[PDB]
């Protein structure tokens, strides 16, 4: 189980319809397929989604850091030296998805080598997660229609509404429309992606005080430090930190500082080894945690469910596992299937997925 | 890899010489051998040391809780459902070593099943740890002689001196004698086992301010809450919490409250699954951590080194891995070997140990 090579292949798949939010937009999945090759002939895989508006990474930069720094530093390590890999990669600051992809690809290879799923190796608490769908910006009536279509089609009963627009009433009207349309049959929460000021955020939440929102996520910039802390202290529900807590150290600083009261865990940025560190820190401190979506393709979604199903604290909440549906196509030989509002972790070893050679050849851009 | 049975066998092995400290004494290793049997014929093992003066557990109580509560709740789970086992056992409060033994025995069985050492499955950062020896109470000249004998014989260069006696000068004279005898060639720190008041502790440490002590461990009772917090804030070096932080929740309360500035990790009380939670919490918060000794036999010591070698934060410090040497005998087919002041993690699968049938038959007390 020795790593003999690590590759990073850029690919691009168009979205049937773009996902729009406060901090940016995604019109195509211009990701990087990361592969870890072992001396047993096993190939572990994962993807790295460049999100310049979130971590500052670019598709070109991800391939570069992996080919120029991480690959040469990790070749030669066995799949059971994760902490050595973790420590070596840590010598380089940032580059979250690049690091995470390598770690998850390593876990995929390990699982295949041992004939064990990543989920069970991580803890195997359960075998499925409830699904939450992120609704991107669009005309009010159009967002409601999207939710209705999605719930009827896939059985999804949890929706995270993207907000952060002006006037604030535009978004609060959307949320109210959703609650009037579905009643208490669905769970609802919001993510502003740093779009509103803390003052606008409070007014928006006060206006939606009767809509039973489960969480408020990054309503205003965490970097508007003092007003952010004041806002978090004014809200009843937990305030989920996402882009502001990419590392365990950030979780500690933001939570102890009062700028976060709940933690988003995204395998795209902390992989499995790092995500375990975040989960244990959040559980130890006593904070709610939710599996988030990095606008993942099916490869990243398979990773999210693999980790989310391994622990009780992550599976007690619905996981954001459905945005891959807006992609026009994907790289798996067998597409992920959501039914009854749930997604099961794959039964196969490792991530339980396989890359379709023809799909890769068609969408790669190198 | 399904658990078909879990047994708890009490055994007793006399000590060549008793280990004495502030909170109690150990004249024999009256432990409990815990075994997890799988449907593959594999048997994982570990030990549970009853420490009434530390956790309140008794040899009889450990066997009882395992046979009456844990065994029936875990039979039927696979070795890759650790989080289910963790959650089920958590329904019962306390009983730390009983829970830890079951978890470590499960990891031992898993490793054997996969032909992987526990150390590598946990992270595989390194393959050995430096050794630290705990010096129990005794006449000053006798404690110094013990340190000299131990250093020359095993190459051990780190010593944790047991203190907490009155007058305080009795212990400070011991530490000073050790520093004068070995100079800067050895590392020294102290553990008072809640023996001194906070006021006595400060005076003792001030008297030893020139002896370069690396840590101060449980000098006074953590339950003397306010004076304990005042003391911790008065000391330069990290203050290791041990018996006061048996769980991650305690780590959070004591650290945020200011009654602890460093954390002791003992596999005897948090096993591997639980110890990982403590390590990640301590790393996330930014606190030093040291692998402690629960006055472990060789079985427990094999567990300590297995976990300690898996991470960088635990292996950067010497681990307390030598007190088993005072036992008159032990249960392993192949005794642990300390040389050049180090202990390597065993090369074999799981814990890399095997119980000698004749030793078990001779020392069991059921
Ligand atoms: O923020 C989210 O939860 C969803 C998405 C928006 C940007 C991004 O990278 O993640
Ligand atoms: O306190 C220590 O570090 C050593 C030992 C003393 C009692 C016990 O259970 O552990
Ligand atoms: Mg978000
Ligand atoms: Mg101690």
């Amino acid at each position: 189980m020795k790593i003999v090579a690590i590759g990073a292949i850029p690919f691009s798949i168009p979205y049937t319809k773009p996902l729009r939010f406060a901090s940016g937009e995604v019109h195509a999945a211009e990701h990087v397929l990361v592969r870890v090759h072992t001396d047993d002939g096993i190939v572990g895989v994962a993807e790295a989604p460049p999100r310049p508006f979130t971590y500052g990474e670019t598709q070109t930069g991800i391939v570069a850091v992996i080919e120029q720094y991480f690959a040469p530093a990790l070749i030669g390590l066995t799949l059971t030296e994760r902490e050595v890999a973790h420590t070596r990669m840590a010598r380089t600051v940032g580059n979250p998805t690049a690091k995470a992809a390598i770690d998850m690809a390593m876990w995929d290879a390990l699982g295949q080598s041992l004939r064990l799923s990543v989920s069970e190796m991580l803890g195997g608490y359960t075998d499925r997660m409830r699904v939450s769908h992120m609704l991107g910006f669009d005309d009010p009536v159009k967002m409601v229609a999207e939710a209705e279509r999605i719930r009827e089609t896939y059985g999804i009963n949890t929706f995270k509404v993207k907000v952060g627009r002006r006037p604030v009433q535009l978004d609060t009207a959307v949320v109210r429309a959703l609650r009037e349309r579905f009643g208490d049959a669905i769970e609802l929460y919001v993510d502003g992606n740093r779009g509103w000021s803390a003052a606008e955020s409070l007014r928006a939440m006060r206006e939606m005080a009767d809509l039973d929102l489960l969480f408020a996520e990054e309503l205003c910039p965490a970097d508007d430090v003092l007003s952010r802390r004041r806002l978090v202290g004014q809200l009843d529900m937990p305030f989920i930190a996402d882009e502001s807590v990419p590392t365990p150290a950030d979780v500690t600083r933001e939570v102890l500082g009062g700028s976060a009261t709940a933690i988003s865990i995204k395998t795209a940025r902390t992989g499995f080894t790092g995500s375990t560190r975040v989960h244990h820190l959040a559980e130890g401190l006593g904070l709610d945690m939710v599996m988030g979506n990095q606008i993942d393709g099916q490869i990243g979604t398979a990773c999210t469910v693999s980790f989310g199903t391994a622990f009780e604290r992550t599976s007690r909440h619905a996981g954001e596992l459905s945005n891959f549906l807006d992609m026009s196509d994907d790289l798996l030989t067998v597409p992920l299937q959501i039914s009854d509002g749930q997604l099961h972790r794959r039964p196969g070893p490792g991530l339980g997925i396989e890359i379709d050679p023809d799909k890769l050849a068609h969408y790669r851009t190198d």
